């Protein structure tokens, strides 16, 4: 599995775009990384930026104007992707996970994927810590902070 | 609670399958207006032949008129042959590479269905929920947010 | 479409591999543009490749060459026994819609995709079947335009 | 009949699966030289050690010299994992991106193939057709009409 | 017989799969120094999270210091979700990309398995051969032949 990091940064700057089509999920995994990034790595409460865009289609697109206004150390994005009975999930998750690839590439600003690409439901929620899964989040707010640092 | 009088708003929709296409340019439409109070004269509307054309007619619009967000409808149904699944990737992958290349916010009002039934309900009908509505909402959100 | 593009500069790149399917296209679209839209004959260039791996790379060369106002790159691809048609068709639908892009110019779709030969002659008018080249024809004319004016 | 007397090709080849390699190789060069007047001297020939490293040998390459047209050479056979899918994609589209980066033709000489028997069916043996003489041809078209 | 004692080369791992990993990187070290005479002083070895980071984590470090050839490791595992099929390839493309805009070759030295086990046999444990041997023989020679 996963092997986080001990690092800290109070000086880093935070960014954190998250989509609103299923909030249920969304939320967990927004206050996991920002519980973690403050009470593990020392990150100021002030430090933290939070954007939210319709859904995950605008996720790219959004982070783009956000790190053009203002300087970031590092971004996260969060969404969440459920397979319907369309070929939709299959084509915009790759466009968004592609686009969320170059954004961080052209810009040179760590971009940490927190976007679930699930089955149904439950998956979602049980990547967001509840029923007894694990909230990734957390590994993702420790992701942001290391690339942050190392980033410079 | 998010109203954009001042917004310009292009819509960019392609011709295939007219009957699924309509409701869904009307509801982004009647959306903006009615519930964003976006102004009829601020939205301009254009069509090209198919939704490969999409990326291109959006990209040539773009760079004569400045608008503050856009919205690019089509509908794909998958046929006989692979044409649909690589078309429709191109097309998805050419969408998100002319918003981020242009700093424009481009709205996916893209359907990926396996049939005509399916098309027709996200358009709001036979009981559907139209998703015109959505796009409409979006564009002026991102719209906003852009500046 | 009632449209007339007179002054339309238009080319057509198409490969060689299957022209039994080739030819119909590239006539279907050349016959709709001239009787349907007044292009003039002496205006449309036409280019071949050997394969639709070598259409985009083709396209690109043209256009940075002479001036046209739209162009309609023509192919044909079968699936064959390898991965060969899933790989290429991939990367050549990406490559038009990047040179379409990087460019300007726009660039109508001309490649067939298709699982067997049935498929393709039947999409070039043969066989009780619709010619699709006149829509790329139609297409490349109203794009042509829309480009500019 | 296109000739070449005065063309210049690079030819740049994985060492994975050599049997089969070698037999595309010998096909493309005979067949530029012998069909198309290419000067043996005219032919570079270079080497990377997998088909993932076409793209960058190939882009390292053309910026050092000055070649009318490029053949990558490579072999990808399907195994247990899903290395063949992902790299596979990579790789085609590396190649097509460094052509039309460059302005230069690259010609596609890479198999992506389910066995080992495949691929040497299409490079001659076995009752197949060495598909390496179309290469070469087709880089000697490219490369006249590239001027 | 390739030697490459002026060579400087950067190693970057993700931290998931460390059971797997830790072989990759010995076999690659041990391959480079005790086969192709590079030195352990010229041999950078930096980790980030995931393989999601690598691409990234990659070129912020070649953009601070100059080395002759790079080398991306990681593992991917399939799960229940489709996560593993969208960032295996989205983190393909990217290796692919940084090599081809930087310049600098990038070895890929990313396992896309189905299970534990594949991946445990492609970094030399219960008979299989080790993969890292095979790429740091790979950085070498794409770091001569970059020149
Ligand atoms: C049919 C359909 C299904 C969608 N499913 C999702 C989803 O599961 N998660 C998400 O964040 N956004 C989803 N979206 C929203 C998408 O990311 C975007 O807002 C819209 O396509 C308009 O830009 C969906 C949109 C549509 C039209
Ligand atoms: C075989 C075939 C099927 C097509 N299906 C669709 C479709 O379902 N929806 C759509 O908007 N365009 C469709 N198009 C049009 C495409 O987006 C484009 O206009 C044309 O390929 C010419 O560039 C199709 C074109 C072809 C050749
Ligand atoms: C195994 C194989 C199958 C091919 N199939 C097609 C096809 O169906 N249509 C086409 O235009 N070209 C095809 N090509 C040619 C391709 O587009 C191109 O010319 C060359 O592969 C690289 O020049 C094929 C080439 C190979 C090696
Ligand atoms: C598990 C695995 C399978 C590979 N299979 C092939 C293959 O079929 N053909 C080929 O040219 N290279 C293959 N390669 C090598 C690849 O092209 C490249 O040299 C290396 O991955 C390091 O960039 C493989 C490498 C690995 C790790
Ligand atoms: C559901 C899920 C599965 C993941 N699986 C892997 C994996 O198999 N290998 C790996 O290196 N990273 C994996 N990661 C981490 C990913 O590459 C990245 O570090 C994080 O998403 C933060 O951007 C996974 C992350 C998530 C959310």
């Amino acid at each position: 599995g996963p092997n986080p990091s001990d690092l800290k940064g109070p000086e880093l700057r935070i960014l954190i775009v998250h989509a609103r089509w299923n909030l249920q999920a969304i939320e967990p995994l927004v206050k996991g990384a920002v519980e973690t990034m403050i009470e593990k790595h020392d990150v100021k409460l002030e430090n933290i930026d939070i954007e939210s865009v319709p859904g995950s289609w605008e996720l790219p697109q959004g982070i783009r104007a956000s790190i053009a206004r203002n300087t970031y150390d590092a971004v996260i994005g969060i969404g969440v992707l459920i397979k319907g009975s369309t070929m939709h999930f299959e084509y915009i998750s790759e466009a968004v996970v592609h686009g969320l690839m170059r954004v961080g590439l052209d810009s040179g600003v760590p971009v940490i994927l927190g976007l679930l690409t699930v089955l149904n439901e439950e998956q979602a929620l049980y990547r967001a810590g509840l029923n007894g899964g694990h909230n990734h989040g957390n590994d993702w707010g420790s992701a942001a902070v290391e690339m942050g640092l190392k980033a410079l």
